[PDB]
DNA sequence: GAAGGTCAAGGCCAAG
DNA sequence: CTTGGCCTTGACCTTC
């Protein structure tokens, strides 16, 4: 029915305002909580599909941003 | 007036069945008695029921559905 | 009011 | 270690 924006891989349906995949979604759950930075080894700009997306964490964050994934409808650990 | 859940403290969105409950003691209930689910508690039988501990045993949240007086009858059928 | 249903948010844990 | 699949929960809603 979807795809993920970020990576293209099948989307479940929306999570944080973006059509996303279960991967996606906890990728960008974990880095609002844990408040992780991410360093890129290339040059800010890497190819986030579903074969590359855990090459670049740093430019996957990026995607995740840049397609409107909100990090204010990540809520608090429990 | 305002009422709390009687199976938890949290917040009462009216009477289900039969007892004031919120959303969540609600819903957990319905899937209980539909699915005829049975859980088994890891320590034994005493579990904290309240706002912030509840998914810690489905065992102990059901019992507690139970002796606070929740009727499985007025839990229906799916809506085919 | 009090039944019903929905679906994005949660958590767990096996895969990777 | 982190990733992600799968299932539970409950805020918000409709149906009776
Ligand atoms: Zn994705
Ligand atoms: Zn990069
Ligand atoms: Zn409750
Ligand atoms: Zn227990």
């Amino acid at each position: 029915k979807h795809i993920c924006a970020i990576c293209g891989d099948r989307s479940s349906g929306k999570h944080y305002g973006v059509y996303s995949c279960e991967g996606c979604k906890g990728f960008f759950k974990r880095t609002v909580r844990k408040d992780l930075t991410y360093t890129c080894r290339d040059n800010k700009d890497c190819l986030i599909d579903k074969r590359q997306r855990n090459r670049c964490q740093y430019c996957r964050y990026q995607k995740c941003l840049a397609m409107g994934m909100k990090r204010e409808a990540v809520q608090e650990e429990r």
